[PDB]
């Protein structure tokens, strides 16, 4: 940087203690990721100057002929990258995304259903303390309480009972592959739609190493964030039967001006996934999820469906007799972030709970590998056996500064 | 930039054109104008990888140490910008802050009042194809036929007759200075909340040069961009006594991750404009915009109510038997950037309407003065008069361009 040093001390200082901190701790938060310089200086660029409400074409605005020529760039790429007839690159993040299907096929009051929050369910997906909740009926189905696989009996059994207009699949905390031809084929018995939110796993889906709910589903809805790698914002995928309803539902339904200063960074993002060395980085990253999971077990901890499918695993820590908020906590303590998380059935409240979350993706990046993640896998299992000996926790502190330089 | 050009030519070659296109043009459109290089740099920084749902020290991941302190610079800069108790600087857009303040106090059909759309109201003051019209019932307060002002017995008669639950002040085109001590004085009369939309002219409240609406409103929304010169996205502003509700309104309410990265560029912009140099850019911007108005006149334009008080002026084309479409096309020809917009009571659609909207904050930031403002209003004189002469509008071109060199 040349300029905000200057200008803002304490906003420079600030900043660069988080960059220092993301090259220091070990990232195992599913959610994260490190983007590109190339992605960060697109977000950086003039075209935050520019208000572009509308459309490529069809906007509100003079002046709009390059940042339509971004906006189609970020739209074309993104239908490439996941088969879909329409892209709506506009919304401001994943919870945008959602609310603008939401408001595009729903009334107010209208009945939804999906996955069981304290079994995956991101909280998009009908808290009674977010819109989603609160603006719609929401009731969940749940994975098998031994095998943690969700249940497609009880989410058929739920849909023909309670009749949703809305069906939805994809989770924040669900570590195996999702079925949406069975959710589609659930969809098509009771006459709803379905959407799949897929931001958890989209960069997966984009290096086909997870199936693709574009060609089942309605709607689908993605952070560009996340295993995607993207700048962080939201995205809408579907057919182009919808689009017109979807593109009113951003614009003027639910948005004003879009961010075009990070449509561009989405346009890199997009064009970073399309390339073959993400493929390969992709692979690395579920090879590295499966690995992590396989040592874990070696140190004896109990994982949430017995494994991994994709980025991430949950740790049941019940046999450790320790809640998540204790082992988050400890895992701090020594620089490896990670975050507690609700387990299917969980006898504890969402706010101590008696799992991790953890994913590869960030680590990934970070070119981490087979070996790195063997011992992350004994860090973590010398922390958790040994919560009271400050020994342990020095031992754990010098292992990751050695894993991260 | 030094990444993005090797990793992605075509993105860097449309953000070039549009740098290009910023300086090459002259800005009129009110509601745009050209932020720092620290304020870009602020936003173009790491941060984008950091989830940070929740507030500081209060999230619901680890490791948000040093986003605390960007996100509480943001809010305590803003506090002694606006003479606020609370500010929330999560919000995605100007959109998204109207939003969040709507779902604190308002249940699905509660009744809203607002300015007409058609007099100055922005899209999500009740438009019927944004949110806000579909969610709940509003109706509308108009200005004066003759003088253009809000009719402030109109604002009383409305919210008797209809009993809204909340007042909504605050515009996208109106050009003179919003009595917010009545809007109170009427709120507290049917027992309604009042809610600022100050986005327009944020910049002017900073600098004291428009009155400060937070001591009168239970909610103020912003735009941090347009006159306050920040990065794109929102703002809300309120007493304690509503900080946890709106707080909550935000998140969990209808966002997720907040974009820390642009909420250090927040942070940033509120630093520039708590600066002598800032009050007097403000102090330019009112200036400028009242010379311009009084040198269109000069060339024999109509202005909706005589004049401004702000940073904006409205052309009532009328007299000229021009549409605003048509206004809009020719100057774009030129290189003069405005966009059309309803007059009050315009005999015209919304879509071809008989006014162009006219601001100074973007000339004023290149550094345009009065001299600039008389030769501005003399190249639309021209080009307004004279729209069917190939030789005037060539005369016109070459006159923009000795503005902006
Ligand atoms: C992360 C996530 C979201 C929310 O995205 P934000 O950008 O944080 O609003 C919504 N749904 C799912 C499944 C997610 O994983
Ligand atoms: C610009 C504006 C908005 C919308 O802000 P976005 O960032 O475009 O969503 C809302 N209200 C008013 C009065 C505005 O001027």
């Amino acid at each position: 940087m040349k300029y905000l040093p200057q200008q803002d001390p304490q906003v420079f200082a600030a900043i660069e203690q988080e960059r220092k901190r993301q090259h220091a701790k070990i990232e195992l938060i599913a959610s994260e990721n490190f983007v590109s310089r190339a992605v960060m200086e697109a977000q950086g660029s003039v075209l935050t100057n520019k208000y572009a409400e509308g459309y490529p074409g069809r906007r509100y605005y003079g002046g709009c002929e390059y940042v339509d020529i971004v906006e189609e760039l970020a739209r074309e790429r993104a239908k490439q990258l996941f088969g879909a007839e329409h892209a709506n690159v506009q919304p401001h993040s994943g919870a945008q995304a959602n609310m603008a299907v939401y408001f595009t096929v729903l009334e107010h009051g209208d009945t939804v259903l999906g996955m069981n929050l304290s079994h995956g369910g991101h909280l998009t997906h009908g808290s009674p303390v977010n819109f989603s909740g609160v603006q719609y009926n929401f009731v969940a189905y749940g994975v098998d309480p031994e095998t943690h696989v969700i249940d497609y009996d009880d989410v058929r059994e739920k849909a023909r009972l309670h009749r949703p207009k809305l069906i939805v699949a994809a989770a924040a905390a669900y570590p195996r592959i999702i079925d949406f031809a069975k959710f589609r084929e659930i969809a098509d018995e009771v006459g709803a739609y379905l959407m799949v939110d897929m931001a958890h796993i989209a960069g997966l889906v984009a290096a086909g190493l997870h199936p693709n709910p574009v060609p089942y589903a309605h709607f689908v809805t993605t952070t560009t964030h996340k295993t995607l790698r993207g700048p962080r914002g939201g995205m809408i995928l579907c057919q182009e039967q919808f689009a017109k309803q979807i593109d009113k539902a951003i614009f003027p339904g639910i948005q004003g001006g879009p961010l075009m200063h990070v449509i561009a960074a989405k346009a890199v993002a997009f064009g970073e996934a399309l390339q073959d060395d993400f493929k390969a980085y992709a692979k690395r990253v579920v090879d590295n999820a499966k690995r992590l999971a396989s040592a874990l077990q070696n140190e004896g901890f109990t994982l949430v469906s017995g494994g991994t499918d994709n980025h991430l695993l949950l740790v049941d820590l019940r046999p450790q007799q320790l809640t998540g908020k204790t082992a988050e906590k400890v895992l701090d303590e020594v620089g490896i972030t990670v975050n507690k998380n609700t387990i299917p059935y969980d006898p504890e409240s969402p706010f101590v709970t008696s799992g991790i979350r953890i994913g590869t993706a960030a680590v990934t990046t970070r070119g981490f590998g087979l070996e790195e993640m063997d011992e992350i896998a004994a860090i973590i299992g010398l922390v958790l056996k040994n919560v009271g000996s400050e020994q342990a926790l020095e031992e754990a502190r010098q292992r990751v500064a050695a894993l991260t330089d």
